[PDB]
């Protein structure tokens, strides 16, 4: 419903299409010149943000208090424009909704929205060796390259799509304290 209406504006305002040595991803700007990517996108010194070279001043691969992986990488971008501060839409702890929307903006999947249904606090996952935490699960046969689409609901940004097993698809929960 207004889930979609909410999501198009988010992607219009704060999203971009990023390419790295590891493939094409969806990127979400959080505030200032900070954005998030799936950790496994492994951005180096620069990245292709909507086909232009934007430099990456700093990058923190995010982890637990236990050091456990969280599959989130924070990017300070070297560009003038500030993003819109969407931290007000981020939860303090993982969120479960019955109706949720996954949104991708890559060249393979340009500007597409998916009524993905029910998100549940899946918690732990061993993702190709890498044990990662605070996962959100949904029953949709996602694929490459839909990382790292954005998981939303009415006025919530829930997480960032980082993996899938061909039947379910998983998102790294996107919490407030990840950003001061
Ligand atoms: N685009 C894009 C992403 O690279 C892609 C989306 C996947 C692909 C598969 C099919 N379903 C999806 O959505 N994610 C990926 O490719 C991630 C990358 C990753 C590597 C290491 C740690 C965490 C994440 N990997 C996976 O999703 C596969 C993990 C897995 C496989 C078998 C059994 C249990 C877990």
């Amino acid at each position: 419903g207004p889930a979609f209406e909410f999501a198009v504006a988010m992607m219009k305002r704060n999203s971009s299409t990023v390419k790295t040595e590891y493939g094409e991803f969806t990127m979400l700007g959080i505030y200032d010149r900070w954005a998030v990517l799936p950790r496994h996108s492994k951005p180096g010194p620069t990245i292709l943000m909507n086909d232009q070279e934007v430099g990456v001043l700093d990058a923190k691969e995010l982890v637990d208090k236990d050091g456990t992986n969280l599959e989130l990488t924070l990017l300070k971008l070297n560009r003038n424009e500030k993003f819109r501060d969407i931290r007000g839409f981020l939860a303090k702890e993982e969120v479960e909704v019955n109706e949720a929307v996954l949104a991708i903006n890559t060249s393979k999947f340009p500007n597409m929205y998916i009524p993905v249904g029910q998100v549940t606090e899946y918690g732990f996952l061993n993702l190709s060796g890498k044990p990662t935490k605070r996962m959100l699960m949904y029953n949709f046969p996602t694929k490459a390259g839909q990382c790292g689409g954005v998981l939303m609901s009415t006025g919530k940004v829930l997480g960032i799509h980082i993996g899938g097993n061909g039947r379910q698809g998983f998102s790294a929960a996107l919490l407030k304290h990840y950003f001061n």
